[PDB]
DNA sequence: CTGCAGGGTTTTTGTACAGCCAGACAGTGGAGTACTACCACTGTGTAAGACAGGCCAGATC
């Protein structure tokens, strides 16, 4: 199933960091 | 269907290494800063009526 997830505005950096690894990464690339 | 209970799910929340830059700390001697009383001194209240006594005008007899 699944946590109701999260609504941004709320947290602190290392949910943050998985949450754009990705993104970030195709930044890095680009 | 409700109730709770093993665990699922995904996701939190932080601790784990190790290196490193930033800006705070502390000094200074005093700079010139910034914020402080202090000083006399102000601006906005704004127009009518009531009441007493005179006394002359003029109606009434």
């Amino acid at each position: 199933g699944g946590r109701p997830r999260q609504h941004l505005l709320s947290l602190t950096r290392r949910a943050q960091k998985h949450r754009l690894r990705d993104l970030k990464n195709q930044v890095k690339t680009f």
